[PDB]
């Protein structure tokens, strides 16, 4: 088994609540390379509905039925963890499209495109300090994503002089967070960090304001699309939100390596879907292909697509190829840094009169 095409399996969430993340990821595939080194790319896209069991099945199908050289996904963290388990057992390179906890068992075959939590937390906690915030409450998912954030707030947050005074959790599918909001408003912190994503991110935003909270609200990069503003409406005003720089390529210097790729994606996306349809999420799948454009030609020098040797050559190329410019950042993976990002990979956003504005 050795082939002319390079086979890429993608599992993303295009049904259910997390479709707010996976649909732009799928849509961005219209604008990525169709061939690398003259080899056509065979891209198989499967929905997982956000479910780790479905993601596990899809990922294994890509290995066994499709003989994939690279697997990508998923849209949210629990199925992403599942994909990483399969990829590490099968020895297939995996580009994660949601943040996930890198452990030793996942590090060999997995890299991640979204900004790591600590890089995003740093920009949020610094703004807190600069705005005279001393006490902070947290509301987030009762799963690995909500844990990543809470654990960072506690470690980074306390170390630069923030006090956590309240912690509440909710489940992704929950339609109400009334109970949690009552306890947060009762604690009355200066600021609240919401550890959520997509549509669910807007539920604490609206409930907190409707319940009369008047402190600062901070949101994570999981919330970084126009849909958050659509859902939260006036309650989104003054929110502070971590995002990738693809949200504002126009505001970047021509010397930013992120600028040309951001403009390429946004011009394509917004030509089809309209002004200000850009998102954090479209950029991740687009950027995964930018990485492949760098690493696949290296692997082609020494190995045939469809072979374990090719999979191994991609794995080694991910670490040997430095400074891969993409829309969301400049990636330099190492054997221990599976995200490969630095300060060029984030900006801080606020919302003013219903639009995103960069906090300068
Ligand atoms: O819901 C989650 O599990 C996290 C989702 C998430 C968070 C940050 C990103 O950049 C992204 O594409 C997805």
């Amino acid at each position: 088994a050795e082939t002319n095409e390079i086979t890429i399996g993608i599992t993303v969430t295009t049904t259910g609540p997390a479709a707010a993340l996976g649909i732009p990821e799928r849509n961005a595939l219209e604008f990525v390379a169709k061939e690398i080194g003259g080899h056509p790319l065979k891209v198989i896209v499967l929905d997982d509905g956000g479910d780790p069991t479905a993601a596990t099945t899809n990922a294994r199908r890509f290995v066994t039925e499709s003989k994939a050289d690279v697997i990508m996904g998923s849209s949210v963290t629990p199925p992403t963890v599942a994909v990483s388990n399969v990829a590490n057992e099968a020895q297939v390179p995996h580009i994660a499209l949601a943040p996930l906890p890198i452990t030793p068992e996942r590090a060999k075959w997995s890299v991640a495109m979204p900004q790591p939590i600590p890089i995003m937390g740093k920009v949020l906690y610094e703004h807190m300090k600069k705005n005279n915030i001393k006490t902070v409450g947290y509301i987030g998912y009762s799963d690995s994503y909500g844990d990543l954030w809470f654990n960072d707030l506690k470690k980074q947050g306390e170390a630069m002089g923030l006090k956590i005074v309240a912690e509440e959790r909710f489940a992704r599918p929950d339609t109400s967070v009334a109970g949690q909001v009552l306890k947060l408003v009762a604690a009355n912190p200066d600021a609240i960090l919401v550890g959520a994503s997509g549509t669910a991110a807007a539920l604490p935003q609206t409930s907190l304001r409707e319940r009369g909270y008047k402190g600062l609200i901070y949101q994570t990069h999981g919330a970084a699309s126009m849909d958050f503003i659509r859902i939260a409406g006036k309650s989104a005003e003054g929110v502070l939100m971590a995002s990738g720089p693809v949200m504002d390529p126009e505001g970047q210097d021509d010397s930013a390596l992120t600028k040309k790729p951001g403009l390429e994606l946004n011009t394509a996306y917004e030509a089809k879907y309209g002004p200000n349809s850009r998102s954090q999420f479209a950029a991740h799948s687009f950027d995964a292909f930018k990485v492949l454009e760098r690493v696949v030609p290296v692997a082609l020098k020494t190995a045939k697509p469809g072979t374990q040797e090719f999979r191994e050559a991609i794995r080694k190329a991910l670490v040997s190829e430095k400074d891969i410019a993409a829309s969301q950042g400049v990636y330099s993976f190492t054997e221990t840094d599976r995200y490969g990002l630095d300060d060029r990979s984030r900006i801080l956003l606020t919302v003013k009169d219903g639009k995103y504005v960069m906090v300068k």
